[PDB]
Formats: structure tokens, sequence, C-alpha cells
């Protein structure tokens, strides 16, 4: 099932250099809550400043959705260290508020008010509000109050030439690739096998709590349970093909999204009708990104420069780790986006990428179930799993080697070892793990336990990248970057809107 | 996407005498009915004596569950008619019982109410009766009760030989490797041709099925569900991580799986309330649990088991088991299958085949799973392994009988006659026009009667076939010969034991 | 045979502070035994009130299997009083019943029926018990009779720190550095029995030796037969193929095990007629029942198991189990024996210890079995691992000790005085003269009076030392507010209780 | 438990040439018996000529004891083919006999009259005669019925050369006791993976002993019984540490007294029965599970040869009988040893005493008595016993293999590295091995039953092959040369026996 890469990794392992330079980022959200678990209701934390124009500290769906992000980085390490400063600062600066470990909430009611997030009076900042009231009232609030982990990704030029147009079709190939076996990804690391009562056919299992739970899932938050558009036959085979697929759905109308309408007593109710009110609104397990100019789309500025990097979005927030990701993580996803990469992948039209989910759902509701097999795209489940993740980490394991004698030292594959061990028993995997410790505490419990025990340590670590006067200097840049936008004559919103993407 | 096998075939022209000799057997399995399609709860028929040491006629899982066995036979028509007469003798001396004559059985309500083969009082008898309690709590007694048809199969001599010493034993045992290899591979023709399972009893249970008011259930385009993970409850040997490129290996990997132990039996309990559930708490409780559509084999020496007289011999024979029941024979099985199978296995012997992985052999299984699912789907395709789906079945099986028609053309010229060819002809019309296979046919019948009715009126017709033809091998005398010898040697058996069951089991488990 | 350790004493004979901050933990076993020296059937002391909940004294596997525990501590002479305070108290509470001195039982029979701990009917108190039933029935009750004292020990971060250790990092290098004192502690930690191992003998009801009769089987030259084959009837960790090197392949290794089915343990069965056997049937019924002279520990939450919680957090602590109860104390420890294992430990940490197959782990056990049976026999020499012989123990000790005098130096120089020196001067003693060590001592003392006689004698003593003592940290009053806090947390978990036990034994079994 | 000898063959695996031109050979005893398994009271058969000086076939203890040998050979598959030539030929000359397919006899009783090889009138033929009626005489006639396989190896000069005129054959004789001491270490890994002799008639009987209808014994976890107390001069204080140590003790072993055998006597009613009363008659009596050897010329003693010219090959002994093949022994056995005496002459062993090496013997008993029970243990010499039995196979097997890489690279290939695969599983699984499989089999039937079903069924295989590398004139030219050897023996001989005997007891 997984394919004979055996040529393309000879390939690599004689051309070693060609992986020095890789760059990442991390995005990592969660939610702000009080002592009690309840979700905190105060506003986004004055010391971090204007969520609209912070650089590395912002807001998601929600006003009490904390987002935290790295600059691009070329070191592992340094990006995890920047990354917990982050958390360090803002534990400190908080109140008696505390950050949420889970990727799922608890205690939040069924139709509890969830206060949407606040950019100011500023067109760019109204705008990014209404697209969130727009993706409210076609959604529902709950469900994006849900947390992960964001994962940028970028082979260094040396690669390809080793090896533009060339260059998005590579990547290309790598999302196909990430289609089809990227389930991998919530078997290992997957940590959401429970779910609230309040949020919510399937054979779930209740406590005396309330709490629900799939005995061998592992990633709830990915399941329909957690996350429409399955008209809009967009593909992944070519640049243009996929743009032209993302452009139409913006020109797309809603029967659905007509319905609720723009405006009701003048409050503007959505962007649009549109299936897509803008782009980013699609869904996206693995996203192609390049950086954007100003006014400019995500389409626009891929059609204009190519695909420049991507953006692995699967992860749960990791519950072992306060930064709610790990190193262990990260080396795994390089190991992976250079498979996804050196691996062969037939063109596949949108009903056959459609196929790949069944094996996502299997891995997603029941993935840590013994003698569980998968199968090719939507094809009789025939394969078990634990023989097609030891054939997967063979491969890894050479990518492995190959990276760590040009880094130096063994790191890749003392991890590839680690997991490997993952597919002879579940039970060492994320979700097995804190599953444990959900069914004797409740999430709840989990959640509340963890957060105050990462907060005592984050709030007594010291700063090591970002010092204080960095914080504060960060703060008042941003403060003043959004009164300057405030302040600007900007244009009527409707005709600006109608400019705009 | 079929192999190019044009010297092999050259080759074999040139030594037509080389295929001289071939020897098969046949077992078929069937439940004991009443006229209402439901399991016969009384005993094993008196004139059939000791299931347990007959030599033709004997019991599988269930008591209810017939099982016929010729002997190693090398001319078809008598293998045939001898397999006839057991079932001509058995339906004339089972009271007003009759046999099911589908490889699915008619709605069951109450699985585990299912009697389970006895075989008497003495160790050995005991033994196989807890083999069977074992698979009783281990899987569920319910789907044990599917029956099918065994083709066993040895190649003469004379073909190895124009193909020394201890690299004899050794030579056959990579070719008949190889024969296995290349069923796992092209297998699947047999199913799409013979196949008669489209249909299931939902008391028998994420597909497409299509539903009746009674209960059946069906796909459109199925050939055999027995065959998919809904007719078996057992472990797949390719799921085992079992493979087929080494004697040796085989071995290994199967004498393993009977010595590791299983949380999932163990759970079960190897006793409970003085009642003893299971032989033991393995993965395999012995080698037969295994489920193997193909297995290697050769004929064991008393006290030897299966994978030792491999280890000791090499391989000997072949043994598919396969074949969904012929419904439309009421012996469940017909010469036009025997005589494909014999072509079909000579293929599969001169055809090469690459040594497979664990994961290799799992992909052969993709087609083997489109086929079983929606084998008669218009525009269906076929791959190499798991590598995307682009050969249209017809194709695929019109280029496999050019190959198998030449093979025809020699045993023809052996045997004299036409008959291997007339088989080509008439099989390969079935790629161009799907409803010519068992499993259509049968589908219409069920949709029309269900599974039940069509179940009944056949064993019916075919009760009062059997119940009036006259024997024309064995003859009454002999059935109750073996009737005799039988029981006596159940007796023996009983008398000789000197070791309580406990103590006797603690020594073989 | 001593590594050279130099470079690393250097280095912390400049960071004395580093060591600052030491916590400690003690645990001890003792039977309550009647004057007569049987085993008390009674029931656990009710001013003791509840064993399951109870935050310093509990059982051990049997209802008469006293637990004394003690709280993390960062001071030596406080955690003993502590612990002598637990010991006066229960003392005076518990009738004419006494503590049995030893770490080795007697006037217990092999087939006498021993009670069970008895932890009410709570679901996880159930659970307890049961744990042990399956303790029983798997290696036998009497064995889990021989008792024990564990010493509980964590550096202090200063430690880490002085030897980049920030954010995620410290974890790692935390447990990295506590694996090379396991390691370590395989290699050089038979000096332990040596000093202090104090079960020369051992009780006909218990029992290939050079064994020596009298009802009483004794090596002449043995120290802790405890710590032998016919001590511990458990899987050492070591044999199970556990290793020491890396948090990681460690935990794997751990959870492989308890995920691993036990043919053997299969067959004792996991219900005997309607009485429940284990909790079941695999090698490791919970983590803890894996056989650890040393073991890494992470304080667990609730809802995680012990390797759940390393593999989050990383090692915290180390756990040190190998000790025999001290005869020569009424409280079975000793100041001497803690401040030693202080030293050893932080030697541990320092000395350099390649990685470890388990087969090399195996290797270091050698010098191990060879101490344990005739660690005091003149001549004798110990190995580098499974190497040639050639090394004389006193030498090795000697040079040891040359290293744990700087180790004191140090601490003697932090915490103000000169007592660890003092240690070291008095123990090194037993280098030159075993007779000093406390087997020698014991087994003198054995051979005249018995065992038993030995056993019943310092219990009467001890009884009336501590039957006569202030209590000097822990006022009657704390006692008694526990019996209730205790008794009550018990009822409290007893109403908590939704789901039956079957339902809930089902998650987590 | 099992060495580092990871420099040692870091070195081998640069120096691959090293081992090219091994050398070996193989004997292998067979009982003649009839269809019913009884003892074949014919005399050697006729088309085999004399058994005295008949180059590759002959009779051991027993008359009906057929011994086949190999020459020398450097290849092993045309070695095989030899001995199988010898087999087939025999098969079809020897009337409707067959031969014993098992080292364990089953049909012959207790006390039985067994007819001693004969070799007819010659001064020479009578000695080796009487040497046989003295083990009988002195440890009884039954055990000598007892079967077995015996291999020879020996390494190519190329090997001592590369790992260094005279200063080289002393280098030699080191690396041989090396080889042994090393076997007597870890050699018991041998009828673990090939003993075949779980089971033993009760003809031929304090241990744990089950027992079956047919009257057969047998231990539950047993592996070669014929290696035991049961199935076959400790003080004799024989080591392997240096070449003159050797030869000394053991001339010295047949000067030394036996009140035991100088109570036989000598002589009974003109009847002799030993060759003398010494603890051993001739030096070829002393137990060897594995033997130092040099090819003796005529008038030379083993040790006398070894003392000359050192050792120049190892002749290793403890081989049960492989019932799975028809010549009682295979391709895969021969190459484990190739393996495992290689690695022999790589690790380090020290030098060791006698109780030293009766140390060794501890695990060997733990073995062959109980090899296969799940959870076994052994030790170093009598020392606890500590290391689980599955890995340290597992150990060893690591080695064999790196050993295996490098004599596939030069033989060309995967034989060697395939045959490590195959017997390092008998470590995850016993039931595998030899003992097992044939012990199946033997609780079933019987070894009576079992030893005439293989005897049946290879008689027809063998009869019905055709010979390869002998041609029957090969056969029956020897026959006649042999024939000649024997008379132009007993025609050139000048004493009478009684005074021959005189310098040669």
């Amino acid at each position: 099932m997984i394919p004979d890469v055996s040529q393309a990794l000879a390939w690599l392992e004689k051309h070693p250099q060609a992986l020095k330079g890789i760059q990442r980022g991390l995005e990592r959200e969660t939610l702000r809550v009080n002592a009690d678990g309840t979700l905190a209701t105060t506003g986004h934390p004055e010391a971090l400043g204007s969520a609209l124009t912070h650089k590395w500290i912002t807001t998601d769906f929600a006003e009490a959705l904390l987002e935290f992000i790295t600059p691009v980085d070329g070191d592992i390490e340094h990006m995890l260290t920047f990354m917990r400063d982050l958390h360090r600062y803002t534990a400190r600066n908080m109140g008696d508020e505390r950050m949420w470990p889970l990727s799922m909430p608890s205690y939040i009611a069924e139709g509890q008010d969830i206060e949407l997030a606040q950019y100011g009076t500023s067109n760019t900042g109204r705008f990014k509000t209404l697209y969130r009231e727009g993706l409210k009232n076609r959604y529902g609030a709950l469900m994006q109050t849900i947390s992960g982990v964001h994962y940028n990704f970028s082979l260094p030029m040396a690669f390809w030439q080793a090896k533009k147009e060339k260059i998005s079709a590579g990547y290309f190939r790598v999302i196909r690739n990430y289609y089809r076996f990227g389930w991998v990804i919530p078997y290992l690391f997957g940590a959401s096998p429970a779910i609230s009562s309040s949020f919510l056919s399937l054979p779930f299992e209740k406590t005396e709590s309330g709490m629900y739970y799939l005995p061998y899932a592992t990633s709830l938050r990915l399941s329909d349970l957690g996350y429409s558009q399955s008209n809009l036959g967009i593909t992944f085979n070519d640049l243009y093909e996929y743009v032209a697929g993302l452009k139409q759905a913006i020109k797309t109308p809603s029967e659905e999204y007509a319905k609720i309408g723009i405006e009701k007593d003048g409050k503007r109710l959505q962007i649009n009708s549109n299936v897509l009110q803008i782009e980013n609104e699609l869904y996206a397990p693995i996203r192609p990104k390049r950086v954007t100019r100003s006014g400019e789309s995500p389409s626009d500025a891929l059609l204009r420069g190519g695909i420049e990097y991507i953006e692995v979005r699967s992860l749960d927030i990791n519950p072992f780790s306060p930064i709610g990701v790990d190193e262990q993580q990260v080396r795994f996803l390089d190991l992976f986006m250079v498979w996804c990469a050196l691996a062969d992948a037939p063109e596949m039209s949108s009903s056959e990428l459609a196929c790949t989910r069944v094996n996502w759902n299997r891995v997603i509701l029941e993935g840590r179930k013994p003698g569980l097999t998968l199968g090719i795209g939507c094809e009789t489940a025939q394969f078990p799993l634990p023989q097609v993740g030891k054939d997967l980490f063979r491969d890894l394991k050479r990518v492995a080697q190959t990276l760590d004698s040009i880094n130096g030292g063994e790191a890749y594959q003392k991890v590839c070892d680690e997991l490997v061990a993952c597919f002879d028993n579940p039970d060492l995997t994320f979700s097995a793990r804190i599953l444990r410790s959900m069914i004797d505490t409740g999430i709840g419990g989990t959640g509340k336990a963890f957060a105050e025990a990462y907060r005592n340590l984050l709030r007594e670590e010291p700063l090591e990248i970002l010092r204080e006067e960095d914080f504060v200097a960060e703060r008042e840049a941003s403060e003043r970057r959004q009164q300057e936008m405030e302040a600007a004559d900007t244009e009527p919103f409707a005709v600006w809107l109608e400019k705009h993407a």
C-alpha cells in the first residue's frame, strides 16, 4: 500500500546536501480559561497588545482563543524555545486565567454566548470579525473553539535544484501523498478520543460525568463532529486547475447561505452568500501557500509566484507539552513531508481525493483498534495498520539517516525508532495515554490539572530568546499599528468589500 | 496484466507426457436441513456410522454439517461419480432430512444453539469436539455453518522430471509455492466464474447492500460473499504475516502462530464452571484453525503435525479451499469446474512468480476484493497489485484463457478427446457476458424466492434425484461394511485409552 | 574494576552547593506476629484505621503485612524520627502483637492460608485485593510475606543546573542522568547486600545449593537470600527485555510487557468458579508486578499509570528496593544506611555508564549472584560483567570507598559536620573484615537460636523499647485525626461507585 | 554469556579470503535391520567387501553396525552426494534389509547377543575385534549400538597465515585447542538444534522419565539422551590448553589401572576378554565430544601423530542421527557447523583446568535433559543460572551471521545466511527443533514404529535413485582391492596372535 520509493530514496542518499535549509514555522491555539475550567469572558489580555497586528501573538475565531505564532525558522530548538517564551510571558500576564491544554473544550454549554474575536474599528479589523460572524452563522460557534496546531514547512531551493512550475508541481505531489497517507498523524499524535456532551450516530460510550468517548478513537477533532464544500471538486494536480477551482468556488452561490441573509436590522451576517466567503474558509488538512502582498489574495499570490511552502493543519494539541507541541512531532513531520515529496503520486480527481478520507475516518474513529485494516481509497479494507506503518517507517528511517548526516548526530533516527514502536503498541500513542487519564478524571478534570501544572511551571521559567522588553515594545508597537489603521481615511466598507481578495 | 508464459507453454507443448497422471481429490461440505431449511437437530445419521473414523463421510464444525471426501483419484468422472454415490446413499438414509445446496445458509436465529460435532468419549474424539467448542467461543458458531468445496491437486512426478537427490523434494516444493503465489495473483478468476454467494442473510451480520423485507442482504454485482470478510471469522494467513517464498520460512511462521498467546482468547478463559471452552489460548489452537484459501500439504504420519510433515518431506500436494458450493449441481461441484481448476493450476505452475513479501501478498488481494464484491460490474478494472486500476476485466480473462486453451490442447491430446477445450470455450464467454456466471444466475433466483426459498427448492429437487439414482461405483453393502468398521474403530479407540482426558490434554495443547 | 571517576569528583568538589536539597523517603514492611512468633490472624489494627487510604500507614500483600511510609523529606534525622513515630504509635495500638524484626518469615508453613490484604468494597479497593489474589495464584502466598525496605531519592535541581537545561530540555537531561544512575546501580550496587544484606538463612517451609541444615537452611558466606532466586518469585525486569538506556525505550518495553499474554498464567485461568483469580492473564497484571530492585519513578496523577507519568514528565525520582530489613534497628532501617545510599546514588550519577543491551545487563548480575550467595567468602573475586573473575572483592570496595569519601567530604562541608565521612570509615572496615557486615552478624545469631528464636527475641525487645518511647513529631491526636480522615475518604469512594465491579474492572484490567 | 568477538569478526570481514578452502569430511553410522526392525544377523554385505580395509564403507562395534566414511572434501554438495551414493549402493545390495534411521535402537533386547564386528584372521583384524569384546565386557553391548554422526573440519592455511615455516606449526595446534575449549563452553547449541533422541526404549534402562503405553521412556523437553549418562573416566584429568599436556595426559590414561576392569579378568576359559585392564584399552576408547586429530600413518597411534605433526583437523562427534535425512545428515547442519567451528576459532578462550572443563558440562546437561523447556536458563560454568537460553542463542547467531556474510561473499550466493535465519528461529521456537519434531512422532508410534516407517521410505527412496559420482564399477573395483588387502595381510603375518599381541596390549 505504501508505494515503491526505493529509487527516489537512493537518489536522496546520493544528494544529502539537497536537504540542507529546511524552513519551519509553528502555530498553536489555546483557550483562555478560568481556574474552574470555565471559558474566560475577559478581553484579549492587555500586555499582549493588539491581536489584530502583533507579530507573534493573536486570536483565532474567538476572543478567548489565543493563537501563538513563530517566525519562520531554520532551527527546531530555537523555534520551540521562541514558542515557549510566548507561552511563558502570556501565562504570567493573564491574571488568574490559564491556557487549556487540550484540543477539545469542556465546560461550554450548548448555545453558550461565545464572544467573537475583536479587532477594533478599522476596515480590516471589522472584516476579520465579520468573516467570523459569517462562520458562526453557517457552522456554529461551538466547534470553532476547538484548538489545534499548524506546521509550516518549505524545502530548500537546493532540493529542487538537485532535481517554479517544477516547484509547485512538486508541492502538489506532496499534498496528494498527504491525503493518501497522512492518517498516520492522528494515529500517532491524535489527542482527542473524547468530547463533552455539551458538544453534540456512533457507538459512543458514556461516563457518569457525561463524557463521550470512543474506545479506540484518536482524533474526534478531525471528525465530522469537530469540523460541506463537497460540490466544489477542488483538485491538487496542477497550479492553474487548483486556483481555477478555488476561484470558481468564490463565485459559487449557495442556497443554504443565501437564506441566512446578508443582513437583518442592519447587522451584516456574513461577507457574502457564496459557498466560500473568502478562500481560507476552504477546509484544508494540508494547504499550499505563498506569502501574500497587500490587497492580494492567496490564489493571486499562488498564481503569481507559484507554491512557496505548505501548511500542515491536522495536529491536535499535544497535552503532554505545555506549548502543546514537541520536538518529536516536529521532527516526524520533517521526515514525513520530505517522503511525501519523494514518493510518486498519481493525479487524483475530486472524488478520488474524497475517497482518501475513508482511511482517515477509520483511523480517526477507531485507529487503535486491534486487527484494524486499511484500504486503498474507497476500496475494501485489506491492509493491517501496523504493517503499513512499519513499511512507511522503513523509508522515513532512510530519510532520517540522510538528514542526520547533514545535521550531525542521530536525533531523527531515534525519533523513527520511538514512533515505529507505536504501531506494535497503540497504547504508546497520545490518544491512548490521554484517554486513560480522561476516563478517571474526565476532560474537565484532566484539563484543569494539566493547565494548573503548566501554569506554575511556565510562570516560574525564565525568558530565553524574547526578553520582557521585547514584548512590551511589540505590545506598544502593535497597539499603534492598529490606531494608525483606525485613524486612516479608509474607503466605504461596501465598495471596499467589492475591491478585495 | 497477465504475464508472458510463451516459453513455459512452448516447453509444455513439446513435453505433453509431462502432464500425464494428474492426481486429484474432492471434499464437499453441506448442512443437514429439514424441508423448511433449518438445521437438523438430530444426530449424525446412524447409517453413516462413526464420523470420527469413517473413510468417506464425516462431519465438520457442526453435528449437522456433513463433509464428503473422495479418495485421491486420477480419473475425473470416476471421482465425481464416487462423490455422487456418497450423496445418493446419504440422501436415502437421513430420514426426512435433506441437504442444503448453497454455501450461504438460510436465516439462523440462535447461533449458540447449534450442536457442535460430536465424536464420542474417546480422548481424541473429545479433543476434536473441544477444538470446535473453542472455535464457537472465539469466533461464534453461526459463521462456521457457511459451507464450501475443496479441490486437492498433485502434479505427476514426470512433470518435475521433465522440468537430483535432496534437491528434488526442494524443487517440487518451490514449484508448488510458485503455484500458490500465482493463485494469489490471478486466482480471483475462480470466484468470478464459480462464485455463488452474492447474497447473505441479515442474521449472519458499511457495504452498499440492497435489502429485502425478509432480511436478505445482497450486492448487485457480487460473486462470493463467502470469501469476503463477512463470510469467514478467522484470520487470513496473508494477514498473520505468513509467506510463500520458502518452505522453512512458511513452516516457521505457522508454528510461531501455534505457539503465540493471545490476549483476546485468554479473556475468554480456558475454562468456565468446570466446562472446558478451548484447547488453549494461543492464536491458533491447532494448524487447521488458520484461514487458508490455498494450503500447502503433505500426508501426515501418525502423531506428526501437518507442518512437521511439510518440513520433513516438503510439499506433496495443494489444497484449493476457495470454491463456493455449486447450487446448480446436487453434489455441489461439477466436471466443468474440476477441469477448469486442472488448467489453471497447471498454468500457475508454468507461470513465473516473483517472490513476495507479506505486504506484496496483501496487495494481490486488492483485485480479489474487487471481484468478490463487484466482479460482475460493467467497466470493472483490475490492477497490478496496489497499482492504479487500468486493465479491464474481460480483456484480462480472455488473455488468461488463450494460455489455458493451449494447456487444454495438450491435456486433450494425452487423454484423447476435446473436453478441456470445450471448457475453455464455455468459460471464456463469461468474460463478455457476466450474466453467464454462477453468481448472476443464483442472484436472479434469490431475488425471486430468497435464499431460503431458492435453497429449500433446490434441496427438495436434489433430494428426489439423489434418492432415486442407483449407486454406480459403491454399492449398498459397502456403506454398510464401512458403517460397521467405522463404529468398530471408534469403539477400539475408546477402550484403548489409558488416561484421563485432563491428563491426556495437558500433554497435547 | 571501579571506573575512573576523577574528572567528575573534582568537578563536584568545586560545586558543593549543587548537592544541597536532596529529597528522600522510606518504606518499611513488617509482619504482625504473636508473642509465639505465629502470624497474627486478626485484622488491620483499629487505631491505624483505613489501610486503603491512610497517608502514612498501610498494608502490603497480607492483611498482617504492615507497610510504613514517610512523606518526602530533605532531612535525614527528621525522616527517620517520623518513621520511628509510626512504629511507636503502632506498637502500642496492636495488643500483645509485635513486629517481626527480619526480612525472612518463620513459623509460616508452605500451604498456610494467609489472609490477603483487605481494602473494602469500593471498586479501587477491590482491584487492589485482586491484584494480590493474582500474585498468590501465580507466585504463591508465602513468598510475598518476605519483607524489605524501600529508599526513595531525588537529586536537587541545582545538581542538574550546575552540571543548558531549560524549558523542555530539562525533563530529558534529568531522565538521562537517572538512567546513568540505574545502569551504574546494576554494575556496582552489589555493594549493598554485601554490607547490609541480612538474610544468610531461610526456613525449610520455603525451599540446588550447597545449603546447610540445622529445620533451618543457610549458606555460610551468604548475604541476601531474599534477593536470590529462592527469595523473590517474580520476573526480573532484566529478564523481560527491559532496558535502561533511554526514557522511551524503557517505557515501550514496560508497556509491551503488560500487553504480553502469558500461556502459563492463562492456565491458572482467570475465573475459578465464580471467584475471580487474577486481574488478567498477562505476564504483568499491572506495571508494579514487575520485579525491580531499582525503579525509575514519577508521581502519578489519577487516571495515569507509572509509565504514562514517566512518558509525560520524565524521571522525577528513584526508588531503591533491594534493602533487607535491618535487624539491628527497631524500625528496620538506620541513619548509617540512608547516608551510605546518598553517597552511592550520587556517585552512580557521576560515574560514566555506557549504554547496555539487555544481555549486557544480565551479565552485570553475575557479580550480584556471587555476592548474594557467597559475598563474605575469603578470596572471593568479581569480574567485569561476564568476563573472567579476577578482582578481589575487598580491593574493589576499598576503591569505591575512596570515591565515596570525596563525595562525603563535600556533603559534609555543606551540611556542616562530619557524619557522612564517619559512615565511610565505619563501612570500609567491612571489606577487610566481613564479620562486620549485617549478614555475618545476624547469621551467628540465627545459628545459635534459629531464625524463629532470633526473631522473637528482637521482636519482644524492640516492642518494649517502642512501647515506652515518647512520640516526637506526631502527636497521638495527629494519628487519631487520620483514622477518621482515612476511614471516611474510603466511604466517600464507596458511595461514588456508580458502575458495578465487572464493568469498571473492564476499563481497567 | 556469549563473548565479545567484535574485533576478531571485524578482522575477518576485512580478510574474506582467509576462509577460502575449508575442508571437511563426514562419517555416519547405521544399524542393518529387517523390516520388523530387529537386528540383522547376516554378515557384512558382500558387494561392500572387506570391512577391515575398505576405503569408504566399514563397520563400527557390531558386525551389523555399518559405518560410512567420505573422503576429505572441499565442496559441501559434492561430499553429501558422495555419502549418498554410498547409501544408495548399499541400500540395493543388502537384500531385504534396511537402515535404522535413528540414533536410538528400539528392537534390541537387554543383554542381547550382538555379533561383534568381524575382521578376519589377520593380526590386526583380530585385535580390532578383541577391542570390541573388551568394550562389550566393560560397558555393555547394547550401548555400543547407539549410533551417530561425525564431522571433520579443518581451516585452510590461508586462515592461519593471515592471523599471524614451523613458527606457524604451533600456532595451529593452539588455534584448534582454542576451538575445542569454546566447543566445550558453547557447543551444547548442537544438541539443542539437532539433538534427536528425546526418547529411549526401556531395554536401555533416577530421572523424571515419563513413560508411554508401548513401554517407551522420554523426557518432556529433552534433546539428546544419546549424549547423556544413560547413552554412552572423569578422573583422567585430560585438558585442552597445550599439545604436550594433552598427549601426556592421554598416554598416561592408557598406562593407568582400573580395579573395576581387573575384576573382569583378561581371560576366561581360553577366551580373551579385554586387551588389558587399563582404564583405556586404546586411545580411542577415550570418550570425546570433540576430538583433535591428525591423519595417522601406519604404526601410528593418534597421540603419536599429534605429537609429531600437531593438530591437523577437528572431529565433531556430538551429532545425533538426523531422522529427516536418508543419509542421517543434511546440508543445513553441515553449514551451521562451518559457521560455529569458525566462530569457535575466533572467540577468545582462556585456558582451562580439569575442574573448569567439568563445569562447562552443567549447561550441556541442562540442554540435553531439558533444553526445550520454557524459561530455561544457563550459566557460566557451575555458577548460578542466569541467562535466558533463547537470548544466548540469538546473541551467538548475531555473530554466526556475520561469519555467514563473509563465507557467502567468497562462495557466491546466500546459503549460509539463510541457514542462520532458519536456525535462529529455533530459539524463538523449540518446536522447530529436530527433537521436538521427532518426539511428537515417537510419543504416538514409539521409537520402533517411527524408525521402521522412516527406514522403509528411505529404503525405497534410495534403491530407486541413480548413482551420481561413484559408478558401480568403482564399488565393484573397491570390493576386489579391499579383498586383497585383507588377504595380503592375512598372508604376510609372521607370528601367532598370541604373541603379536604381546607388544601391542
